[PDB]
């Protein structure tokens, strides 16, 4: 239903719209690290959060190191199947090269953009796909500028040879927080968008105006990663200032992905131990975190 009603979605304005112009804010899960927790991503555990939580977006987070594609490119057929089930489904599925410990994304572009030329030529004909090629570029070291921009003025010609107009998020500077820096020096390619991710352990409100700045600029943000934990993804949930999050993201019709669907014992994980990873879950089997955000997209 999602996907047959929206279809193809573009930036009008520096805002996320549907194929018929209406503004359209996705909420849904990542995927913890496909290397360690890929088990939860199947069919039926991405349909019972369609069907349960509401979810009208998935998250395959594909790490480049850490044991992620770079050292095993097996886990790429684990994209493949979440994107298979997403267009099973009818939602929309983002597709990220999540580096991290790599943290200047050029590190690995040789194999992003053979990667990208797959995946696109793939499923570069469904509506569905979201290409986010660059989870959380970070260090002092990686600038947008001379860094990040022309890592993406390399990736996204691979992807538009394949696919002219779906979404592509890019990441931005500082663990995906440099928003100011993107939304002044933006990117040619009308359909993309800038990641922002923040963590509710941290203190947000000159956050909140950072993204407000960006999209007085006219950038386009989606907040392709977030956690109820601190920015370790562990050390307590910090409900409060999520809520205050999750109403600002509505405010500005920000799409966003929580981080993530896992059963391991950090506090940003949305599940417990015990958890079936075909779904189905009681509440006993949903973690603080994964209660509230299950209860934010089902009232959404």
């Amino acid at each position: 239903s999602v996907v047959e009603e929206h279809g193809q979605l573009s930036i009008s304005n520096g805002e996320l719209v549907n194929e018929r112009g209406e503004q359209v804010q996705l909420k849904g899960m990542s995927s913890h690290g496909l290397q360690w927790y890929g088990q939860f991503v199947n069919y039926e555990s991405m349909k019972w959060l369609r069907d349960d939580w509401g979810i009208n977006v998935f998250r395959a987070a594909m790490y480049t190191s850490s044991g992620g594609y770079i050292d095993d490119p097996s886990v790429k057929e684990k994209v493949k199947e979440a994107v298979e089930a997403a267009i099973d489904l009818d939602i929309y599925v983002i597709i990220d090269w999540h580096i991290l410990s790599d943290n200047d994304p050029n590190i690995y572009k040789e194999e992003a953009k053979d990667f990208f030329d797959e995946m696109s030529e793939l499923y570069g004909d469904y509506p569905n796909v979201i290409y986010e090629i660059a989870n959380e570029p970070n260090g002092s070291d990686v600038t947008w500028g001379n860094q990040i921009k022309p890592y993406a003025e390399e990736v996204i010609p691979i992807i538009r040879n394949n696919d002219p107009n779906n979404i592509i998020i890019v990441g931005t500077g500082t663990w995906s927080q440099d928003v100011h820096h993107a939304a002044d020096n933006q990117l040619a390619d009308p359909n993309v968008m800038y990641a922002f991710h923040f963590y509710a352990g941290t203190h947000g409100q000159n956050l909140r105006d950072q993204v407000d700045y960006a999209l007085d600029q006219g950038a386009a943000i989606f907040v392709s990663e977030w956690g109820t934990s601190a920015a370790t993804g562990d050390g307590g949930v910090f409900l409060d200032e999520a809520q205050v999050w999750i109403d600002f993201m509505d405010e500005r019709n920000l799409s966003w992905a929580n981080w993530s669907l896992t059963h391991k014992d950090e506090s940003s994980a949305a599940l417990m131990p015990g958890a079936n990873p075909t779904g189905g879950w009681t509440e006993a089997e949903l973690s603080p975190s994964g209660t509230f955000v299950r209860e934010k997209i089902r009232e959404s």
